[PDB]
């Protein structure tokens, strides 16, 4: 599923991401835009052989099991395919674990390089939230 900007903002808010660990909702929407272009089915292969999955491009090296990343962990205790669903619940729950682990949203390269330090509230401007 390809979300609209405000549709995704409202879904993320219902799932508890607004100000989760101090990150306002615009941060999450900006990260989703640049990681996946709001597409829950996005996948991208990394040079080390791991793969990133879903709307927040969660990586199989640490966070989910895809059966083809030898020596990886599965800290969200989910198959990576669960992260491609039109229902973002699995992605959100896993992201909450990721952002809690110490590095905050710096875990998302696109967030660091394209959202951090910008006016992220613009990403939820106009939405009925
Ligand atoms: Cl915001
Ligand atoms: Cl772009
Ligand atoms: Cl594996
Ligand atoms: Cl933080
Ligand atoms: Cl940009
Ligand atoms: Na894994």
């Amino acid at each position: 599923k390809v979300f609209g900007r405000c549709e995704l903002a409202a879904a993320m808010k219902r799932h508890g991401l607004d100000n989760y660990r101090g990150y306002s909702l615009g941060n999450w929407v900006c990260a989703a835009k640049f990681e996946s272009n709001f597409n829950t089915q996005a996948t991208n292969r990394n040079t080390d052989g791991s793969t990133d999955y879903g709307i927040l491009q969660i990586n199989s090296r640490w966070w989910c099991n895809d059966g083809r990343t030898p020596g990886s962990r599965n800290l969200c205790n989910i198959p990576c395919s669960a992260l491609l669903s039109s229902d973002i619940t699995a992605s959100v729950n896993c992201a909450k674990k990721i952002v809690s682990d110490g590095n905050g949203m710096n875990a998302w390269v696109a967030w660091r390089n394209r959202c951090k330090g910008t006016d992220v509230q613009a990403w939820i401007r106009g939405c009925r939230l």
